[PDB]
């Protein structure tokens, strides 16, 4: 699209970048977890 | 083609945004995979 340069720009990606991070990090140790005790060990004990 | 000025941040943010889905979703899903035959629960798959 547009290559330019800005201290502003950087600092814009950095932003968006950093928060797609910690959002998609939450969602997925949720997840790993979710199925973690899900399975139970074949059933409930 | 445009080269002009007008909506840029927006359009900005939404590629970075989906730039880190894209990502992570490969990340993710291979993740899952890597762990589900990792398993090899009995015999190997």
């Amino acid at each position: 699209m547009t290559d330019k340069t800005g201290r502003e720009h950087l600092s814009v990606y950095a932003v968006v970048v950093i928060a797609s991070v910690v959002g998609f990090c939450l969602l997925v140790m949720l997840f790993l977890l979710k199925l973690a005790r899900h399975s139970k060990f074949g059933m409930k004990g």
